[PDB]
């Protein structure tokens, strides 16, 4: 049993954390989570302040959700975990139709697995081994454009943003395109056309997160480019692959961000808020005609075997989670959580400090001129009663679909103040 | 709800398998509904039939399924705090959890980077061992040696130290040596030093699973070929890296594989066996020195989602206490002996090639490749699920089996290696 003093003394001398180094910077201890709140112990007090990052984009309903804690306890009482190799279960299957039915159309098969960056890995492996499958062992190169970002694994690490993972003669070297602008202009999609073709026959796939980049610094493009895309990769056989494990699930105002331009990718990535921030669990999706293709093709299998694959705890809560978000009217909410965000970040843009302000359904941010000081900006979000984790020059949040109109008050305010803070 | 036939119905159009295919059986997947204790409610005639499991659902599930203790550690922690971002925050569960692994983990290893499973692990551990060098300013040692017969994940980083034949050419070229036979031999040993030598400039760190190598053909070594690379990698200044996701938590008689040679390594992974069998979630440790020289290169870049995730934890911090509230080194023995006696009748059967016990372990080589349509049938006939790999009838019971529940699984086993 430990105290917060002694989690504090146990965190610092034995625990790494993200992008993290033993001995210096200073995380805060929580406590409890519960719907749209927090309890991080502040000197030596408990204190509520809004989860207005989502624990980074997974708890979408928030944390607690009677539904989504019924879906585990229920589930645990049946059937923990088997291994998914020869056997089968129930919520593997329910999991699979629900993702097959409210994806991209096409995507109707599904790898199930338990992070982002894995899922990411497994639809390189199926772009690969989809055109050694077609006798192109040529095409192994995945193109992209910069400020991308697709997980911490030296494959997915491989397509992440390289003048800015991060700047490694280690990774694969892959093809990068240009940083695609906020607003569309045709002649950048023509450039990356033009790239493309000088690189298409050794190119496998183009990987992108569609309409946002997460990670990469928050930046949104127009929703027209994913249609270029398409029509880019399908007139020279080039998968196109969508990372949606940031996007995915309602977060940029439609279902999935694909949806803002109508199209549909040869693969899928999807992870993050999944299961609604209660476990890890990742799919990786791609049409029948990309499955047919491994299968039938040399070794005959798609070779990746997690041994946590449809785990049936993720998958049974993860059921809840997707059921929930499809058994309300999510659109109109998201929608209120950008009204929401616009309306409460609009008094940021007159700031000197302030280079931008953008919405885009549940994500709202700041960008600044100046990097931002989490020694001051955490300390002032969470004396204003919130949870805020700026990055580069970024505050942003990502709130809980759940938060109410002023809980979203809260949250705009408080990013305001960190801003003027400079 | 949904029935076993329309879960095999969407099974068969919708979902991948381990290295399997979409339209192509020729064995449709067996419905499990339920699994708990030592045994699975499996469906297979449109029949609910409980057969032991064996293995541990791949060395998941050591305590049981449906284990009160650990099922009441996850409903505690679901209901004060089911998960945050470990960027910035820092939870009990983890501290409880990395003061555990510290402490029960090979002497020096002293610092827990959590992560989601297996294969994360790994690349973590790669990850470490080269920002390692670099902070050494010695950034030319970027590769990796190992054993024939390895694995160790199915990312590409990871499969670029995997067994060069199972488990096409993108992969990193990693230094293979030749497969580390059963017996000691002082000669194998002395042929890997006289080659990491020559590429000991340019490699990072060895990479093996200590003891066992699981996945990769089910193979037990000597213990002291351990301690001849922890010599080995002392001397020529590259890191030893142990994958103890297979071997971890007693399942080869210690409480850790590295114990039999007595060595710690500078870096070390642990996973599946980790949760109790719940819950995806690995580790990597590293020492004081790892990760100091990892400090002052900046920081070790990577940070995954579900980093420290307070369920996954919280049971695990659940499974090893309870894993050591109890004599398990006698109850691991009486599971070595109790499968030793098992499968000795094995021997004499022609198809037979070895028969061979490793902690609760236990493994019948074969002559041909194992038709498991003709095994799977026939296993779970005997009431057992049995899940054999190309040549090997092998298991890995729950440490809760009992010597009944060991023989019927032994028994099943010979049987499907008699069948040939
Ligand atoms: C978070 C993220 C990943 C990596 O997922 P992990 O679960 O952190 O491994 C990959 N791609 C995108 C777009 C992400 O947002
Ligand atoms: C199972 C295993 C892994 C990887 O496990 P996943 O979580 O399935 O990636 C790695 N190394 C060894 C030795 C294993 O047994
Ligand atoms: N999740 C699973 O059921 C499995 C993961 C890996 C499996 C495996 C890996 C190698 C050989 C035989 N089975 S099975």
């Amino acid at each position: 049993g430990l105290t917060p003093e002694q989690i504090i003394a146990v965190d610092g001398a034995h625990l790494w954390h993200p992008y993290s180094s033993i001995g210096r910077e200073s995380p805060v201890v929580a406590v409890a989570a519960h719907g749209a709140w927090l309890t991080l112990i502040r000197d030596g007090q408990p204190i509520e302040v809004l989860d207005a990052m989502s624990s980074w984009w997974t708890a979408i309903h928030g944390h607690g959700h009677p539904a989504l804690d019924q879906a585990l306890t229920t589930q645990l009482r049946v059937m923990n975990h088997v291994m998914f190799g020869g056997l089968t279960h129930e919520p593997a299957a329910r999991l699979a139709k629900l993702l097959v039915d409210i994806t991209p159309a096409g995507l109707d098969t599904v790898f199930f697995s338990d992070s982002g960056s894995v899922s990411v890995e497994v639809a390189a492996k199926m772009a690969l081994q989809y055109w050694r499958g077609r006798g192109l062992p040529g095409k192994r190169r995945l193109m992209t454009w910069r400020g991308g970002y697709h997980g911490d694994t030296f494959l997915a690490m491989s397509i992440c943003d390289p003048h800015g993972h991060s700047l490694w003669d280690v990774l694969a070297a892959q093809v990068f395109a240009p940083q695609v602008p906020r607003d569309y202009d045709p002649a950048y999609s023509a450039a990356f056309e033009a790239q493309l073709a000088q690189h298409a026959g050794e190119l496998a796939a183009v990987v992108v997160e569609p309409v946002v980049q997460g990670a990469g610094g928050m930046r949104f493009h127009d929703p027209r480019y994913l249609h270029d895309l398409r029509d880019i990769c399908r007139r020279y056989e080039v998968l196109l692959i969508f990372d949606e494990i940031a996007t995915g699930f309602g977060r940029t105002g439609a279902l999935f961000a694909a949806d803002h331009a109508g199209v549909s990718p040869d693969i899928m990535c999807v992870g993050k808020a999944l299961t609604g921030g209660y476990l890890s669990l990742a799919a990786t999706l791609c049409t029948a005609d990309v499955a047919h293709t491994i299968s039938a093709g040399a070794a005959g299998a798609l070779m990746h075997g997690p041994t946590f694959m449809a785990n049936p705890l993720a998958c049974a809560v993860s059921v809840a989670s997707v059921e929930l978000l499809l058994g309300q009217d999510w659109r109109t909410r998201i929608t209120e959580l950008a009204a929401g965000l616009t309306a409460g970040l609009d008094t940021a843009r007159a700031l000197p400090a302030v280079t931008d302000v953008r919405v885009c359904g549940a994500i709202g941010v700041i960008e600044c001129d100046r990097p931002v000081d989490l020694a001051v900006a955490t300390p002032a979000a969470l004396d204003r009663g919130v949870w805020l984790r700026p990055f580069r020059n970024l505050v942003y949040a990502m709130p809980p679909y759940i938060c109410t109109p002023a809980e979203i008050t809260q949250i705009t305010s408080a990013m305001v103040e960190v801003a003027r803070l400079v």
